[PDB]
């Protein structure tokens, strides 16, 4: 079905560019303060700074190419729309494909622009010290529900209330995202944004969390949202058919 | 009522749900400055980052459940609804309540998650030194006040020049209020997430300067907005019948 | 006319309000970095927190009262306004003296509030070290001139264009003045603003500049705006009967 | 044709007028940080102003003179506009020439401003240590992408589901490239502003970069946008008639 559509293959290349264009800006903004090289300076990261650039590259590219794709950028937000039967399973797989190749790619040549930083490593996540796996792993999933849960809400297709730019809301929730996580694991909140980092250090240590985590937040922003807070009155067996349909 | 009413109970929830994300979220930004644990720095904290923690928060969860509840999640902005006579007296009780165990549950699950931290304050508001009880209570009133008239004005649906996003609008509010009032109280300005703290740590000391001042700064929000500023054509004996019906 | 009317002095009553709660919130953030007292530390200002906090009160407060008075909130986008021939002679003079008493008040309550400060400037804008009368009075004209055109574009009432909040454009601008102005000037960008603190200091040195730089700002807005980039097709003769009509 | 139309004089005008404005307001909060003058002490830039500085002057700006001009203020985003057949090679060459033109004024009355700063090298764009000339264009390349690309995006006409203020969408775009680039760079992405900065120092050092590498950007955004992503249903060969015909 869709897998013969211009449209669909159009979506999958822009989740793929618009997840490198985010993960190298929101990187590269926070190697940032690592620079000037040469100038011995105790120079300490800028935690507004980061979140921001997280935060408004996903406004920006959800402006830019959500009417393409959803702009989703983040394969926790796609198994939301997925467990919420708004995609098919094809796009859920095809958009986390691309994000996470997209998120690799955005790393190596970010790695290869940052070579004068010596044990560069290019933004991966870890667990802070004094914060162990149990506790960055709740950090994850409050970040990636809250971010999930604006999501599911932000695009209702029920809601006749809303106003102003959506794109800004999920840049701004992801910017919120990160000003709680950064001190604590450096807020993956985005498996593929962690995954090109890991992959490009050669370094996957902890990093079940930020596959997990992430995961089990969407799960649990469905959850809410769909059964809790805003059910839809449809059959499950339905909507069940728009994981095969996409429709 | 809408005591027997499935969308009341669910409105009851989504402000109990959204005031645990929206108290965990910030005051885990809050206290993030003080990781890494064993790294012996004078990390101070960032006062735009807290203050737009709890902004965005707000704005996120506002986005995602206000047109389920409303997305009070503070008790002043419940305080100053139920005295603009828009919601009853039934569903101001639940839902203070509501968020009152929110705040208490959001704050047990972060004390859990910042296990590592010595001392661990988990965000308690009490006044800065240089600081006594009536200069405190004052800057928690004005806090509040501008923030429930913010709320009492963006939503008087008697208004057809407002544009953009209502939920931004009030998470912008609150972020005023926290860049006037952390350095000075910590910005209580809402009693529910000064509660959880205070509930949590077993420390009451100079507590009711943050129930008294942010409700003193509703009924003045009220006054302000529904007797001076912007009147309405309405009998005040037909208003109150909406303290026992809600409509 | 208006005099007898009592929109008009709800109107000027809004102004009042809203420019006292404005000045008290900006400027009480401003203050903050000096707290604690006792704390001997070399805590320097943040620019960013108190851009934010003054743009964020004029985007709060015009949400909340720009339907009932305009939002002014500041003498130099009254003079704009009057220039433009939108408002009359006498509404300007109201709501000028409305904002320069309301800076007053807050300015007067603040000094209540921050009494634990020693030689507590409270705010008062004067030229930095290295920045002369000519210097800062071209940083103020610049930082006025922006704000009074984005004011004048905002509400032109031709434009079918517009979309998102006219509140939020006008705090950012705001915001943008700050964070220009503050390191030169302090910004005054609004001569009430700096009136309330030069009054309540007993303190006028270089006073002047707050007030003619601001009102060149909003004279060169409207010649821009009104003369140069969108005239309007209407004889002066007939605009300039809203001086003494309002309409 | 164009060419005797006092419509598009006035867009020329308010395209200069704007992008001094721009220049002016974004380079001397980027001095900021170096008042007071004598005041002997360790300042340092702070990142989060500048980049909102220049992104809140952008909006501000093109919500003043958008619909005069369509706010361009960037040689590369009129290149995009050009490549995407929007306006015409005249027009371009016009609003190049007025932004140019505009960034050297501001440049120069800055300059005057700031005479006070020693050396002051008046925001010149220029490779920090640790960084090359193809570093740097890569950073260059991609900040001016992701702006070109919002901009392609947000004046697309055949959309329906934009919402919010597209003004706010552009400077945030301006604002998140300058959160990238600061550090590499010192963020030019505009090749006018960098153009300003070194004529009024006589500075041409790395000049080409803060050319090239924009351009570069905004061709590959066009690229991306009209022939990817969203392409139109439009022979090429009528489209190349906007070249001379601007329609
Ligand atoms: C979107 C794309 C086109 C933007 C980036 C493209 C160019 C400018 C970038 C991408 C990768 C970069 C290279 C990556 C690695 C290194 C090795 C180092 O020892 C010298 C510089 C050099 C050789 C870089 C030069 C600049 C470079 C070629
Ligand atoms: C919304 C929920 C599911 C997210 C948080 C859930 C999990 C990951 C969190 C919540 C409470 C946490 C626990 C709270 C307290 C401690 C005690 C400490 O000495 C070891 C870790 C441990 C045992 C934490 C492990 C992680 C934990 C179990
Ligand atoms: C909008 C209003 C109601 C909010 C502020 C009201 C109250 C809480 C404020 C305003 C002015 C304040 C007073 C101003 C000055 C001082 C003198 C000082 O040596 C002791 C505290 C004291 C006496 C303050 C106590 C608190 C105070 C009374
Ligand atoms: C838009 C315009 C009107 C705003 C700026 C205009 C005025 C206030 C500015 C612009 C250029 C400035 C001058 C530029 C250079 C210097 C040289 C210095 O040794 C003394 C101050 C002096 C002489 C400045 C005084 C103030 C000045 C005249």
């Amino acid at each position: 079905s869709e897998f013969k559509k211009k449209l669909f293959w159009r979506a999958v290349v822009a989740e793929f560019l618009a997840t490198t264009l985010f993960v190298f800006i929101s990187i590269g903004s926070a190697l940032g303060f690592k620079y000037p090289v040469g100038n011995n300076q105790t120079a300490v990261q800028d935690n507004v700074k980061v979140s921001l650039a997280f935060g408004l590259s996903i406004a920006t590219l959800a402006q830019s190419v959500g009417h393409i794709s959803g702009a989703h950028l983040n394969p926790a937000v796609t198994l939301g729309l997925l467990l919420s039967c708004q995609i098919s399973i094809f796009r859920a797989l095809m958009y986390i494909i691309a994000q996470c190749v997209g998120a690799i790619v955005a790393t190596a040549i970010l790695s290869g622009i940052t070579s004068s930083l010596t044990g560069n490593s290019l933004g991966r996540n870890d667990l802070a010290d004094g914060v162990n796996s149990g506790q960055g792993l709740g950090i994850e999933i409050i970040g990636t529900l809250q971010l999930v849960l604006c999501v599911l809400a932000t695009t209702d297709r029920r809601r006749r209330d809303l106003g102003g730019s959506a794109p800004l809301a999920i840049g701004l929730s992801v910017a919120l995202g990160h000003l709680l996580a950064i001190d604590y694991t450096g807020c993956g909140i985005n498996p593929a944004r962690s995954f090109g980092s890991a992959v490009i250090t050669h370094n996957f240590s902890n990093h079940w969390i930020f596959w997990v985590g992430p995961f089990i937040g969407g799960a649990l922003a469905v959850l809410i949202y769909d059964f809790i807070l805003a059910p839809r009155s449809s059959d499950l067996t339905d909507r069940v058919k728009v994981w095969t349909s996409g429709q």
